[PDB]
């Protein structure tokens, strides 16, 4: 038993990072077969980066202009295209530690693990959901740029995030692996801002759930509500309606603990309502939002990866 | 910014796993050079486990009683011995993916990532610390017995845990890597219980410094107080003495914050006698102990690994 906040191991994504210095900006790539994969900022410098156009900054640029680095071994770049925010440099050396892996772009209410990264060296490992609103509470630094996000599916390491920036108010804000933003974002300076977020109900009863299974059962109840009446509660709480899919979802762990999805959503209204009362759950004194129904079968169940 | 609870890259320990069988009973090995190391209790079946003698049981083995599998490779076993509550498994084959490494024995009070693992294949990682009380709040299901705990600093990884049961209260005990337990806790079914716990007061603070330099500061006051009338009000809400080193090795965060450590006190103080009304610190309800001076140095400076 036991439920933490758990990322998955490393070891795959840390074959793949390497450093990409170009000028004066240094920041992370991704190197997969014979591309490294970083943040296109990289062609910027610290007036370029107000308001820049990056198809006229790419074109200036040689391939020699690009120094990559993989451990103490530096690739030669023999080749370079934007794609979208990223950019795609093309090395005379495959990876010979490529994973298998997809590039996939995940839904906000999903989580996934952060491989914090500088200088090419991973720094520390651990997990993020997408907001609603499109940004990830990270831990980033300067340099961090290009650290990637990623789940693993038995051997398949899906690649779903890559850093670009932090927002004014400490959230963060990044790109899938196609160069695509996250959101309502763009990789320049302007006074962009996180925007209003909601808390991930689905999530919460997921979390919950993981609580029974742990025996905390404190917050429990007899009483029961409709779909209906529950997403009013919502509503008025700022937590995202529960839809049928939800409830669908967390039908595995209702069937393991033989709590009603409806029936622990009237105990999240109660704790909505009246608070926790100087309680905990799952070590916690506020709902988590930030496990996925995925997330708690799979650590109260206990599966792996190779 | 941000700060999150994060776990060291785990690549270098993840190329150390491997799968121990002995008779019915399956868990996981450490493969460092020619040796495996695991939990002893892997000579014993479910009568066993009541009242053992590991001695005897262990004569009475052969090498070909012990399956080891690293991935899909079978190692020949060559020999054994028993180390304490641990056994070491000698194999004809030296791990190639050995990393550097120290077998290390850590304080209550401080922090390591566990690599969780279920029939030598990881499954997750995540930051733990040890209790005063000599156990750790983890995340383990059958068969995770011999997933380890590690620091790593640069290259070097300090192993520091092995794991071995669950307690009554759903915490965990285990073993360093010479197969002695954290505290007063043996390898057998028996009674055995946690015992009380107190809070890691040195830890709060750092967080508290974690939290200001992360632009969390209402909690923050004029007043200030001595270190013998903060250690009154720490025995009152079961927490640890601050010593003197404690305040020293807070140093570097009072000077980077400009707040004095005994300030900060003050604050913890006011914190503990009129809770937090309803407010968060960095995300958390609670005051959050598991986070070490080092922990918070490391992740709001940036420091990574080779
Ligand atoms: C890339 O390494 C860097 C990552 C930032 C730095 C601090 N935390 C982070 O996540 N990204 C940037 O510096 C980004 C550059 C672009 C606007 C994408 C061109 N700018 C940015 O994040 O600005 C906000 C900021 C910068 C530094 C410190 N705090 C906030
Ligand atoms: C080893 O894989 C296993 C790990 C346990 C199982 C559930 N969570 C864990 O951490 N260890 C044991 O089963 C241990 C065996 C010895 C007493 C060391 C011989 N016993 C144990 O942990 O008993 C308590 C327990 C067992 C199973 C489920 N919950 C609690």
């Amino acid at each position: 038993s036991g439920f933490r906040k758990m990322a998955f191991p490393s070891g795959k994504v840390e074959g793949c990072m390497v450093q990409v210095t170009c000028g004066t900006t240094t920041l992370n790539g991704l190197w997969l077969d014979d591309v490294v994969y970083c943040p296109r900022h990289v062609i910027c410098t610290s007036e370029d980066m107000l308001n820049p156009n990056y198809e006229d900054l790419l074109i200036r640029k040689s391939n020699h202009n690009f120094l990559v680095q993989a451990g103490n071994v530096q690739l030669r770049v023999i080749g370079h295209s934007m794609q979208n925010c990223v950019l795609k440099l093309k090395v005379d050396t495959a990876n010979p530690k490529t994973p298998k892996y997809k590039f996939v772009r995940i839904q906000p209410g999903q989580t996934f693990s952060v491989l914090a990264c500088y200088n090419g060296s991973p720094s520390g490992v651990y997990q993020c959901a997408m907001r609603p609103n499109f940004t990830i509470k990270g831990s980033f630094l300067n340099g961090s740029c290009g650290s990637v996000g990623f789940n693993i599916d038995y051997d398949c390491v899906s690649f779903c995030y890559m850093h670009h920036m932090e927002l004014p108010t400490g959230v963060h804000a990044g790109t899938d692996l196609e160069g695509n933003f996250y959101g309502p974002f763009v990789d320049r300076q302007t006074a962009q801002a996180a925007g209003t977020d909601t808390t991930i109900t689905v999530n919460v009863l997921a979390w919950l759930y993981a609580a029974v299974i742990n025996g905390d059962r404190w917050f429990l109840n007899r009483f029961t509500t409709t779909l209906n009446d529950f997403n009013l509660v919502a509503m008025k709480y700022n937590y995202e309606p529960l839809t049928q899919d939800h409830v669908d979802i967390l039908g595995p762990l209702s069937a393991q603990t033989g709590i009603a999805v409806l029936d622990m959503c009237a105990s999240l209204k109660e704790l909505l309502q009246n608070g926790m009362n100087g309680r905990t759950i799952l070590g916690s004194a506020l709902l988590e939002d930030e496990f996925t129904p995925f997330d708690v079968v799979r650590q109260c169940s206990g599966v792996t990866f190779q």
